[PDB]
């Protein structure tokens, strides 16, 4: 015996906007779960919550449209906004569900 559902969700807040170049730097990210699920690895500041989100996104076997990253409150998807608002190789990313789909 079971039944839940949520209310609907959509259009959460894509980017898409910024040069590439090279840069040099390192910062490690660290993407937790309510449910428990976390990993953390050392990428570079210019790319890092992008390689994220990708590759938990794709390897959770689901499309980047049903995860909300945020860090210390502040709900982004991408390797910009954290990490010129971090600037720190302690990036944090909590994973919240506001939608449900799959």
């Amino acid at each position: 015996m079971s039944n839940n559902g949520g209310e609907p969700s959509n259009n959460g807040g894509e980017g898409a906007e910024g040069t590439c170049k090279e840069e040099t730097a390192l910062v490690a990210v660290k993407v937790v779960n309510a449910d428990g699920a976390e990993m953390f690895f050392r990428i570079k500041s210019r790319t890092a919550l992008k390689k994220l989100i990708d590759t938990y996104c794709k390897k959770q076997g689901i499309s980047r449209n049903s995860v909300r990253f945020l860090f210390d409150g502040t709900p982004i998807d991408e390797t910009k906004t954290p990490e010129e608002l971090g600037m720190e190789d302690d990036d944090v990313i909590d994973a919240m569900v506001e939608q449900t789909g799959g």
